[PDB]
């Protein structure tokens, strides 16, 4: 019950800002984290961006934060790709930010013979590039996609994210995803205690998704901590460990 945490996976949006203001709490967390030596990474399922690029989104907002201090769904796909597969030829659907992401990792984008067709939050798909990706479907080529999310939260709302694109793909190609690295899939946890060396023993999720959070600690086996930032009230299935903000957060070690 606490206390005897070591690392702490973070939410962004919802949990330690909201609507690129940074919420009550969220400085004094970290700085707490310090003292009672505690190591804290940052994991975003928005694939629209790589690491760096929220990195910069950080310190510009008042964060001095390592480089490896931020993770997105972007470079888990690449690292599990590496991993079982190795410098891959994809097709890829995301950003040339994602892209860049998959070409740190060696991996090739080959519009012409790829092997996978990579599905990320591509706010750059036009109806071709849609069109291609299917046809290689039906081709039968290896199908993944960074995350599952089926819209994204934002200023003007909730807006179509890769779970959306993945609704057509779907309706098109009668195909599925072979694998999806986001939350809540446990890859992350896993990936996450390898880089930083601590276990799945003493690592702890801090959150707002009330059902992606929480599912994933589940599957991933590590306690979930719900914080209430985020929209959070309704509540079944299963549950956690809760607290408003970092407030709460940090009295409590
Ligand atoms: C009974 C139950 O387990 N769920 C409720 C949820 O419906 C309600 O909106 C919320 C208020 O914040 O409290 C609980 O989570």
């Amino acid at each position: 019950m606490l206390d005897k945490i070591e690392l702490f996976i973070l939410d962004m949006d919802g949990t330690f800002y909201l609507d690129d203001s940074l919420l009550p709490g969220s400085l004094e967390f970290l700085e707490t984290l310090k003292e009672k030596n505690k190591r804290f990474v940052f994991f975003t399922n928005n694939s629209s961006l790589g690491a760096q690029d929220y990195v910069r989104k950080l310190r510009n907002m008042g964060v001095d934060v390592p480089d490896d201090a931020v993770v997105t769904s972007g470079e888990i796909t690449a690292e599990h790709m590496l991993k079982r597969f190795g410098r891959c030829r994809i097709f890829l659907l995301g950003t040339p930010q994602l892209k860049k992401v998959f070409e740190a990792y060696g991996h090739v984008i080959d519009e012409e013979n790829p092997d996978f067709v990579v599905l990320g939050f591509d706010k750059t798909l036009t109806y071709e590039r849609l069109k291609k990706a299917c046809i290689l479907l039906r081709k039968g080529k290896f199908y993944i996609a960074t995350h599952p999310d089926i819209n994204c939260p934002s200023k003007e709302g909730p807006v179509p994210d890769a779970g959306s694109i993945m609704a057509a793909i779907e309706a098109s190609t009668g195909r599925k995803p072979d694998l999806i690295a986001g939350k809540p899939n446990p890859l992350v946890v896993d990936v996450i205690s390898e880089k930083f060396g601590v276990p799945k023993e003493r690592m702890a999720m801090v959150g707002d998704r009330l059902y992606t959070d929480v599912k994933l600690g589940k599957n991933a086996g590590i306690v979930s901590i719900l914080v209430l930032t985020g929209e959070t009230t309704p509540e079944d299935l299963e549950r956690a460990e809760t607290k408003p903000d970092f407030v709460f957060k940090n009295l409590g070690e």
